[PDB]
Order: C-alpha cells, then sequence, then structure tokens
C-alpha cells in the first residue's frame, strides 16, 4: 500500500531531449523522427521578448543559425519552419531513440508527468497537473523551456505539454506540440492575467478513495448529499461543479471500495464546511486535487510500461 | 522558480530492470554486468515466509530453477548465491545498458528516487527520504519486490535501496544492494516494530530555504536563537537535534539568501510553537523534511545528469 505522487518513468523521453542554440540563447528540443520541437522564442535577444515580430525576426535567420546538438552527436538542419509558437527544424537524421509517440492536446484537470532540462539534459521529472486556468505549477529556471510534459501507455509516450513561460506568479504557462498555448498567454514579455483558479473537484474525490483503500477512513461521514447540495458547496468553495460524467468516471473506485460517490460527496462537503482539524489524510494537511481517477486506479492496480 | 518534488530521471535504471521467478513467486531484479540481484525471499512459498530457513531453502534450488526474463531477452542462469538478504544470480549475459553505477549504504535523512516496477517493468518514479528509523514511505504493492532506489551524479548511478517488505503502519522497508536490511527489520511475515520516527531538522531548514528563494517569505521573523535553545524546542517536537555539522552543510543556502542559520531556527521555532494558522508554505500546510540541503540546491541552480 501507500500513495505517492508518482510520474511517469522518463526513460522513453530522455532519448528525444536535444539541445537548440540559435545566437547566444540556448533552450531544450525534443528530437523525435527527423525533426526538433523547440519554443520559438529560441530565435530572440533579451530585447527583442519585449514585444518580438517572430515571423520577422524568423526570416533573419538561416538552416545554419540553429545549432541542435544531442549529447555529442550534432545534427545537420535541413529545413526550419514555425508552427503557431513552435519551430520545426528538420534534421537529416532520424532519432534512433525515437519511440511510438502521438501530439495530445490534454484537457484541465488531466495529469501529466514533466521533465525537466536543460542544455538538452535531464535534471528530473514530477508529475503535476493542467490547472482548470491552464497553467500549471512546476519547477522551472532559466534554460528550461523546451522541456516537455507527456503521459505513456505501454509502449506510447503523448506529449502533451512543451514550457515556455514563467507568469507573475510563479506559475507556469506553454503549448502543446503543435504550437498552440494552454489558455491564454503570448510568448511575450508583458505582464499577463492567468485567471481566478479552481480546484478539480473529480480529483479530489479520486484522491479520497485513494485514501479509503489505504486506510484513511476517518472522514468518512455518516451523512449524504445530492449532485446540487454538494455542487452549492463546491462553488462557495470554488471547486469546479460534479457531473453526473464525473460520477461515472468515479465508477470503478466506488465498486472497489463500496461507497457510493455522493457518500463520499457529504464527506467532502464536510471536510470543506469544516476544515481538517489539525488532522492529515494520505500524509497532507491540504484537500489534493493533482490525482486523476486513472492516476488512483493505475496505483492502486500495478499498471507497468515498457 | 517554483518548487517540486522531483525524482531523478530513471532512464539509466529502466534499462536494468529484469523480472525473476522462482516457482510460482515473481519479483524485480535488477541486472548489472553478468549479475542479477533480487530479494532472497523469491524462493519462498507464501507458508515458507511466516519463518523461512533461507539456507535449507535455497539448497533444494539449481540454477535452471530460477527463471530470468529481460523484457523478452531472456538469460542463462549460471550461478547463484546468497548474500545477506539478497540473491546474486550471474547469468551468462553481461547487461548492454549497464550504466556507470556503485552500490551505497545511505544514511538516514537522505533521499533517494525509487523505480517501482512489477514483473520487471518500470509503472513509476518518486522521491523519497530514509527516514531516521530506517523506514520510508513509499507506494508498494505485491510484485514490487525487487524495486530499487538510487541517486545520479552526472553519469553515475548510486543504488542505494532495494525494496522487501510493507511494516504495520503502510511503510516499508528494505536492504542495501549488499542485503543489508536498513534498520532492524527481518525478511519474515512476522510482526515487527519500526520505533519512534523523528523529523529531518535539517531537511525542514533547507526547505525553508528554498521557500525563501521562491518568494514564500512570510514566515521570515524577528527573532533569533542558538543551537541550544531551539534544541530544546526541537525534542519537544521530535525534531532530530541540529549540530554544526548541520549549520556547516546549510552554509550555501545561508550565503544565497542572507539569511543566519539561526535566525532560520528562529522561524521555524515559532512555526513548531504556533503552527501555520492556516497558511501554507511552497504549497505545503505542513512543514517538509524530504529534501535535502544538496536537494534545494540542485533544483535552485539546475543540475543536469547524462
Ligand atoms: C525559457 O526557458 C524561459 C523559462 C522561464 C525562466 C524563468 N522561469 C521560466 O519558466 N522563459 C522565458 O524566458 C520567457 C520568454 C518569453 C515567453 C518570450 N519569459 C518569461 O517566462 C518571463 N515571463 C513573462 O514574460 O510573463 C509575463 C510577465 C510576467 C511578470 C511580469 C512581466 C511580464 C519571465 C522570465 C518573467
Ligand atoms: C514483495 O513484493 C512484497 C511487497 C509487499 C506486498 C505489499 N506491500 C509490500 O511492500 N513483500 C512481501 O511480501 C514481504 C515478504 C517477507 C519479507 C518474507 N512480506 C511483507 O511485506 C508483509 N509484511 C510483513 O510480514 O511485516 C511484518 C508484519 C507486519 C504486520 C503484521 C504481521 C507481520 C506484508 C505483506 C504484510
Amino acid at each position: 500500500s501507500g500513495f505517492r505522487k508518482m510520474a511517469f518513468p522518463s526513460g522513453k523521453v530522455e532519448g528525444c531531449m536535444v539541445q537548440v542554440t540559435c545566437g547566444t540563447t540556448t533552450l531544450n528540443g525534443l528530437w523525435l523522427d527527423d525533426v526538433v520541437y523547440c519554443p520559438r522564442h529560441v530565435i530572440c535577444t533579451s530585447e527583442d521578448m519585449l514585444n518580438p515580430n517572430y515571423e520577422d525576426l524568423l526570416i533573419r535567420k538561416s538552416n545554419h543559425n540553429f545549432l541542435v546538438q544531442a549529447g555529442n552527436v550534432q545534427l545537420r538542419v535541413i529545413g526550419h519552419s514555425m508552427q503557431n509558437c513552435v519551430l520545426k527544424l528538420k534534421v537529416d537524421t532520424a532519432n534512433p531513440k525515437t519511440p511510438k509517440y502521438k501530439f495530445v492536446r490534454i484537457q484541465p484537470g488531466q495529469t501529466f508527468s514533466v521533465l525537466a532540462c536543460y542544455n538538452g539534459s535531464p535534471s528530473g521529472v514530477y508529475q503535476c497537473a493542467m490547472r482548470p486556468n491552464f497553467t500549471i505549477k512546476g519547477s522551472f529556471l532559466n534554460g528550461s523551456c523546451g522541456s516537455v510534459g507527456f503521459n505513456i501507455d505501454y509502449d506510447c509516450v503523448s506529449f502533451c505539454y512543451m514550457h515556455h513561460m514563467e507568469l507573475p506568479t510563479g506559475v507556469h504557462a506553454g503549448t502543446d506540440l503543435e504550437g498552440n498555448f494552454y489558455g491564454p498567454f503570448v510568448d511575450r514579455q508583458t505582464a499577463q492575467a492567468a485567471g481566478t483558479d479552481t480546484t478539480i473537484t473529480v480529483n479530489v474525490l479520486a484522491w479520497l478513495y485513494a485514501a479509503v483503500i489505504n486506510g484513511d477512513r476517518w472522514f468518512l461521514n455518516r451523512f449524504t448529499t445530492t449532485l446540487n447540495d454538494f455542487n452549492l458547496v463546491a462553488m462557495k468553495y470554488n471547486y469546479e461543479p460534479l457531473t453526473q460524467d464525473h460520477v461515472d468516471i468515479l465508477g470503478p473506485l466506488s465498486a472497489q471500495t463500496g461507497i457510493a460517490v455522493l457518500d463520499m460527496c457529504a464527506s467532502l462537503k464536510e471536510l470543506l464546511q469544516n476544515g481538517m482539524n489539525g488532522r492529515t489524510i494520505l500524509g497532507s494537511a491540504l484537500l489534493e486535487d493533482e490525482f486523476t481517477p486513472f492516476d488512483v486506479v493505475r496505483q492502486c492496480s500495478g499498471v507497468t510500461f515498457q
């Protein structure tokens, strides 16, 4: 037993990380088949970033202005193009470590693993959630741009995030692998509002089911509630409204534990109204919302990948 | 910026995981050069585990009783031996993916990454700490035994933990890679006491320095204290006593932030005496002790590996 915030094994993604240099700026790229993907602001000087005309800036660049380095293997760039906020550098060599992969645009509330990288070399791996306001709460320094977020289904890597920027909150924003930002953000150094975040209710419930599976059951109360009744409590506390789609998603956990979803909701409602009274759940003094129902099920059934 | 519990990239370790079967029992092994390492209780039936005579049980086994499977690559066993609580199976093939590696016995309070595995295939990666009472708080199911904990120094993997068992607390116990248990535990299905745990004071301070580096400074108070004065508060709250060795280890963080260690101690003392008053630090409502000073420094300087 036990419950931990667990990332996917990162080996398949490690084999795809490269270093991309244009001028003095160096960031990370993702090398898949014969294409390297990276944030387009690799082409900017520090001054360009205040208000870059990326088309005009890219026109001044040629294939040989982009240095792509894979460890010490070094790639010849034979084509470049800009797709939304990413550059696609065509290289003369297919990555021999390319895994089976897909590009996906994830939904708010979903989770993924981030492989944090600098100069094209992995530093660490951690799990997180796409917030309802399309930010993530990551750990990113200068040079981390181009680091990617991903999920694994057995042998297939689904890439879902590429890091671009940090917002005036310490929160992080980026794009999918077609270069479209999650949320309203643009790749410019100018003040930008994230907007109000909300707590991912279905993930909190999943985590309460995790707790029960692992022996933590003090919060299991006596009451029940209704969807509307619970949803009134939800928006008081800036939780996303629960839907029948969410109830259905929680079905397997409900069947494993014998606790109806609406009964679990009544426990959550009391936790929101009364706090935790200095107690903890699964080692936490806060209600955790960065585990999806699938995350809980994979961790309590031992799903593997390779 | 931002601060996350970050594991090491696991690719180098993924390449070493194998499946070991003896009779009906299947667990994970670590394949390095031409030796596979795994918990010796792979040789036990469910009934043997109540009080196994491992020498007597191992005598009934021959090389061909051990099935070692690496993905679908399958290894010929040409020798076996028991070292403390691990078996060493000699195989006829050196692992072509063997990284530069070392076997280390870590100290309580240190951290390492765990690659959780089932049937020889990685499921997830997460960071944790060797508690002062030589347990870890992991996430481990049936079949996870033989999963390993490790640290990376650039290209060298230092293996420090192999998982063996779960204790009547939901906590986990295991050995180093020479098969010596951390703590007083034995590999027998019989009730076993872990003993009182304590909070790792130097790690809490490191995490408070992390917080200041990342803008969380509300807890920075006005007071100072002394080592003895703080150490009296420490043992009231079952924190390890702080030593001058710990003060020196915190030197670089003290120099980066301009906060004397004893000033930070005075903040910690007030947090222990008064609680957090419903506030959070780095997204947590509890004082976190599973980041070492080195962990903080690597995450706030961007150290990479390959
Ligand atoms: C690329 O690796 C780099 C990663 C960030 C450095 C520190 N943390 C990070 O995640 N990203 C950048 O340098 C971007 C480049 C832009 C997109 C052209 N810049 C930023 O992330 C800045 N943030 C920003 O401009 O957001 C708007 C803003 C916020 C606050 C105040 C003014 C503007 C960041 C370095 C401030
Ligand atoms: C091997 O993969 C397995 C992993 C554990 C299964 C569930 N969680 C795990 O980490 N380990 C075992 O099956 C060991 C085998 C022993 C060492 C021969 N057994 C256990 O971990 C049991 N724990 C145990 O015997 O500890 C003492 C005890 C505790 C509580 C009550 C009675 C005895 C565990 C399966 C209870």
